[PDB]
DNA sequence: AAAAACTATGCATGCTCTACTGCTTCTGATCTAGTCGACC
């Protein structure tokens, strides 16, 4: 689950453990936020999303199971 | 002319540096096996 507050990101796992370090808290650092920041709209300052994280291989252009 | 005093020297001891070689032990780098956390 990802919480976006302006320029602040907070990633939490299924059990509530803080994963923001791995995925990043700000666009300047991380593995997902620096690249997915541009995908958000201008009129979205507060947002909460719940989803799944996978490993996308671009050579096959497909997701790889755990 | 004859006896005594001073100097040359020289060989041996112990110390000191200086190095060389061997053994013992401490430190560091690397490899392998086991363990913990998160998830599903």
């Amino acid at each position: 689950q990802m919480h976006k507050d302006g320029d602040v990101y907070k990633y939490f796992s299924r059990n509530g453990y803080n994963y923001t370090d791995q995925f990043g808290a700000s666009p300047t650092e991380g593995s997902l936020t620096p690249f997915i920041h541009n995908a958000f709209k201008a009129d979205i300052q507060i947002c909460i999303l719940d989803g799944e994280m996978m490993a996308y291989n671009p050579n096959t252009q497909t997701f790889m199971q755990k």
